[PDB]
């Protein structure tokens, strides 16, 4: 129905003010660009999913995500391929592991302060009735 599309139009503009807000952040400037292959050429072949949120504005825009849920799992994607790319014992490999840490629960954080339960439950319901 257009009220059913309305319903996700409305978790569009709130994933898209989430994701701008991590974007602005210094600390999570590494995340906002994929891995450039020319610099790191051993990315793509230790990394079979990168994530990054350019990437996740532009999921966005293709009405990818349909629920919180499906989101947070791009959110977390982030963060688990920076953990296993850089898990050396080695201050730059330490910082980004903190920063990808911390990436993860600003978003789950902000989501839980923010976001009504019932709106969620709605959005998934609509989801698994398509
Ligand atoms: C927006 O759509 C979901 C409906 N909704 C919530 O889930 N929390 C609030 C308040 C509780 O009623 C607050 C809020 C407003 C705008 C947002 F983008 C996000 C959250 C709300 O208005």
């Amino acid at each position: 129905s257009m009220q059913e599309e309305d319903t996700f139009r409305e978790l569009r503009i709130f994933l898209r003010n989430v994701t701008h807000r991590l974007a602005i952040d210094k600390r999570f400037r590494v995340f906002t660009k994929p891995v450039d292959p020319d610099e790191v050429p051993d990315y793509r072949t230790v990394i079979k999913e990168p994530m990054d949120l350019s990437s996740v504005i532009s999921k966005i825009d293709l009405h990818k995500y349909l629920t919180v849920k499906d989101y947070l799992r791009d959110i977390d994607l982030i963060c688990s391929n920076a953990l296993e790319y850089n898990p050396d014992r080695d201050p730059g490999d330490r910082l980004i592991r903190h920063r990808a840490c911390a990436l993860r629960d600003t978003a789950y954080a902000i989501i839980k302060e923010e976001l009504d339960e019932d709106f969620e439950q709605l959005c998934e319901e609509i989801q698994e009735s398509r």
